[PDB]
């Protein structure tokens, strides 16, 4: 049976057992690529560290 | 014999059949590196893309 | 009153209260740039990956 599911994100990402869109994060203090299987979750966020664009950057990828 | 010919640069690029800094062009819409010697004329030029030099580019290769 | 304390540098660490040449090691997995100073112990290391150099490496540098 097709059910369009309405909601929040942070509610349709529980019940499609998916982080989708604008759900709530997991941030839990070490990296997520360091976790086995079955210890992620989907939600498992990381806020990297910022990286300047400039034109030199532009340069060396061309 | 030595004769100083004189006249328009397009003019002595086909007296000469040598190619003359201000005569006029061939363009011809694929690269003249791809064609083969008796397929070349002297005057099938090319204008290539631009590049923008930057700070960058002289940091590079100094 | 200078004193030579003798023993193992694992025993010296705790005496001088500074991690010296060969001592335990507390690796507790996050990052001690991440920790605070109140938070940072005479001991805390990090494992970091590994970089094979190579011959680019030594051109890129030079």
């Amino acid at each position: 049976q097709r059910t369009a599911v309405q909601g929040s994100p942070t509610m349709l990402a529980a019940i499609s057992k998916q982080w989708v869109r604008g759900a709530k994060v997991e941030e839990d203090r070490i990296h997520p690529f360091r976790k086995y299987f079955e210890e992620l979750q989907p939600g498992d966020s990381l806020l990297t560290p910022r990286r300047t664009m400039t034109e030199a950057d532009i340069v060396n990828f061309a």
